[PDB]
């Protein structure tokens, strides 16, 4: 009821991305009746669309319903476009990060904006990140839990660590592009088990290849309670205690000490769950998120947190708010 | 500290499965250690295993030592061999049963066994499984989280368990078949991750197959603490109430209705793991298992259990013995 840090929106309209960069597979946005819109990868309608998704004003107002002082603007995760030509990815992401830029802009106290990058490039993307930065003045950028074949450890993506730290810019990982097709093409399996395994194979990843450990102040954030991770932290601990052979190559540590190393978002609907998330990762690290204005998020933003009857004042304001404002490294 | 519902083995010797069938691909178990072996996929070894693994005079020694008082046996998951033809799969399974009647018959009040089961081909594997309860006595069996394609709610599955209804026979749902190459190459992954998933996968299979719903007297237990699921049911339930179009079209029940339907191993190795599948599964429900003898296992079997500090030594006995009998129906 205070800060939300997980949240997408897209610009209301946007060019003919095929058109421009000379190749398919990028996606659009058509308006066709009113109130909807439906978003386009090359042929099907892949999801559909509210106004509160493009447009800031009836965000403020479901922001003033809902109680929430400020929500951090990130694309969608599909908008990544991590596989296309890194000059049109980077192009993309300038426009993205300048209509991101322009939505803050108008509502500088009810906006802060986290921007993309063109991440298979990682000296396009520290360009931006510069840019986003210094230009835009953002206090963090989104990025995906995987680069196509590179996972967050990755020695190649060590250009972008490093910038983030020196310019003091948060990082905010998105599940995205999951396993589509075969087993998964049910159930919504790819969304409800996929997505929380792609984080926690992303937080794995990040831990074991040393990135927490080469840079102990870069600032991460991880969607939705960090994936199956909170749970399963005791499992992966283990396993690294026995075989060093396999986990231990890269940073010698064990998991469980970069606990309170980095955050999550509190997205785990049940009070049970949040209890654990706090538990394992600390009352300082979890901070409130919605998925806004995805339905697969919270509903009513920040109820599961005062609902909690575990939790007192200076708890339920840092899960709400101060946590939120500590990693973006802003102030009331 | 008494009953381990998760224990794998293995005949000290079985013939030449490649020129036994027709084709390779299949495993056989080498000696080089007087008590040492390792196991081939037709060519290279992927695991090297000591004696416990074979023999059950050095298994009941160590379940002496740690105060275990009765395990069950089932076949290392990688010999399910659903992949190849029915017949070269139900063969290898009488072969394996039988060496798994045998050892029971060696130590009657120290093992049950859990048998194996040609999956891929229904009736087969649905008489195999009579034979186990009728002849063998064997309690229950020993199933992977999927087969082939068909994920356990494929109706091809569905005469498998109406029978299992019948025979009153137990189903263990152990993991197996993650990705290996790719990106789980790397860290463990595909068991410090792709395994926990591998599970949820099922369980969500089962509930939103209607499984439980057209199977009531069913009883089904799942490694690993389930998976992900005690930490993210919540967002399954959730993502089942907004989608029922991708949901619901098999069973519209919540999946949050059967918390309780299923048992699970206690194999979560921390405490607050533990406490949070109490909490979500129910104590009724949660059955010490151990993974003898792999690294992966709890090395001091019960131990998590009787630490932990806020069950009354009566919910620590349901957990050790008490819940382990009444999913196999046996008598304490
Ligand atoms: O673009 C996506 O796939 C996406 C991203 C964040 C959340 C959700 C959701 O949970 O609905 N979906
Ligand atoms: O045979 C396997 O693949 C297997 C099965 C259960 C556990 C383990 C392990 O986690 O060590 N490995
Ligand atoms: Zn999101
Ligand atoms: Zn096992």
């Amino acid at each position: 009821m205070k800060i939300d840090i997980h949240s997408h929106i897209l610009p209301k309209e946007w060019p003919d991305l095929k058109k421009r960069f000379g190749y398919g597979g990028w996606v659009q946005l058509q308006h066709h009746s009113k109130g909807e819109a439906k978003l386009l990868k090359d042929g099907k309608v892949f999801r559909v669309v509210r106004e509160n998704c493009w447009d800031p004003e009836v965000r403020i107002r479901e922001m003033d319903q809902k109680g929430v002082t400020v929500q951090a603007l990130s694309t969608v995760p599909v908008m990544f476009s991590y596989w296309a030509k890194p000059e049109d990815t980077l192009n993309l992401c300038q426009l993205l990060n300048n209509d991101l830029a322009s939505t803050v802009v108008s509502y500088p106290r009810r906006f802060v904006g986290l921007g993309t990058l063109p991440m298979q490039a990682p000296e396009l993307a520290v360009k931006e990140m510069e840019r986003c930065v210094k230009e835009l003045g953002f206090p963090g950028v989104q990025i995906g839990t995987h680069v196509n074949e590179w996972d967050l450890n990755a020695q190649e993506l060590f250009p972008v660590y490093a910038a983030a730290e020196r310019l003091k810019c948060s990082l905010f990982v998105h599940p995205w592009d999951m396993q589509m097709d075969g087993r998964m093409a049910k159930y919504w399996l790819p969304w409800l088990v996929g997505m929380p395994a792609e984080t926690t194979i992303a937080i794995c990843s990040m831990i074991m290849g040393g990135v927490f450990e080469k840079f102990p102040k870069l600032k991460v954030c991880f969607a939705h309670g960090g994936g199956a991770f909170p749970f399963t932290v005791g499992r992966i601990s283990h396993g690294f205690s026995m075989r060093p052979d396999l986990c231990a190559q890269d940073n010698p540590m064990n998991p469980k000490k970069y606990l309170g190393s980095f955050y999550t978002d509190a997205l785990v609907h049940d009070p049970l769950s949040l209890k654990l998330l706090t538990d394992v990762i600390g009352k300082d690290k979890v901070i409130l998120g919605t998925d806004y204005p995805f339905p697969l998020g919270e509903l009513e933003p920040g109820k599961l947190i005062e609902s909690m009857e575990e939790f007192d004042e200076e708890t339920k304001n840092k899960l709400k708010a101060g946590n939120a404002l500590a990693f973006l490294g802003l102030e009331r």
